[PDB]
């Protein structure tokens, strides 16, 4: 009562070889002396979920990909065995698909071409990059990136959210260098030990 | 109402990188905008499972042996993050660590010694011999333990479940042979394609 309960969540890519016990439906009038019979209608349900009848529990079949469905809406049932009348009325939950990061960052095009004029100030921006990252960007953080500057620094800098690229270096006289050579790393969870990774490259013309 | 969903499963032995959502508090007037604080007290609160106290998702921080721990009470509560006022009135609920088969059928000793009279009639019984299985016999059937003969038929039977083992053959006089070895296996998973086994012998005299 006031606390939502009914929900329940399967880590995805689970490839153990015994199955994954989803939650399970049951009754307060159950005294586990097994005259209830429970029974699943809904999404996936004698698919992917599978229960009991007289424990009530619901376990996954298959392997799960969360970036194939998220969630699925099921049904609840309890009927008397012997009656046969119900002893619950129906009622929905949802199972939802607990991410899992198995999807590296991205970027949207691995090699970028981007253009600065020669004097500009330290902190003058140069390009935006972004990594899409095919997980779960709601719910985990195998979805919160992190841009770092790989090779190219000291000549520039790149924003550790916003994956904007900006000059780094007063007096950046043209004559110096042709067109410099970047590369920016994105990286999974919020880049912490573990996160996945990927890159890509900007290539700079400082205009006359 | 009526239904029963506050509690919470988990399996067992997990080792994957990622942490394991175990469910989530959630209150029902939580629009989610975020002036909700979700609070997690009780036994391993804080050590195993930890909450986010926005999103109200509880995780869990260690691999779990279900051998070790098959549940957890722990209290919800949730105040309001500006008032400090709480939301919800504080509820227990229960995780309930989730039997994975990781223990092989064990036989209280491998070498069993029986001994049966001489001409007994097919059918007659022999010894009892029981194997032990370290998983959890309520849930599973990672503890569902079947017996089958492995060595000393056609001489001798073992009952499916019982573990009985008795002669098998009439006229079976004792000159015949000085002393019969038998193997019996036992079986996890109602002796299933996967299930864990484990065996032993027994050495039968026939009594004159
Ligand atoms: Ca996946
Ligand atoms: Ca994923
Ligand atoms: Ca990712
Ligand atoms: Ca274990
Ligand atoms: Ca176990
Ligand atoms: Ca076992």
């Amino acid at each position: 009562s006031g606390w939502v309960w009914n929900q329940f969540f399967v880590i995805e890519e689970y490839t153990g070889p015994d199955p994954v016990l989803v939650g399970r439906l049951h009754s307060d009038i159950d005294s586990g002396d097994g005259n209830i019979k429970y029974i699943l209608s809904g999404e996936g349900a004698g698919t992917i979920f599978v229960i009991d009848d007289k424990s009530g529990n619901i376990h996954a079949t298959k392997t799960l990909d969360r970036e194939e469905r998220a969630q699925y809406t099921l049904m609840a049932q309890a009927v008397d065995r012997d009656t046969n009348r119900p002893l619950e009325p129906p009622s929905e939950f949802i199972v939802k698909v607990q991410d899992i990061n198995d999807n590296p960052p991205e970027f949207l095009h691995e090699i970028y071409h981007a253009n600065v004029p020669e004097r500009s100030n330290v902190g003058t921006s140069v390009i935006q990059v972004t990594a899409s990252d095919a997980d779960d960007p709601t719910y985990g953080n195998s979805a919160k990136l992190v841009y770092s500057i790989l090779e190219g620094q000291p000549y520039f800098s790149v924003e550790a959210q916003t994956g904007i690229i900006r000059t780094a270096l007063p007096n950046m006289d043209r004559e110096a260098k042709e067109e410099y050579h970047v590369v920016i790393q994105a990286k999974d969870m919020g880049g912490h030990m573990g996160g996945l990774s990927g890159t890509t490259k900007v290539t700079i013309t400082l205009t006359d």
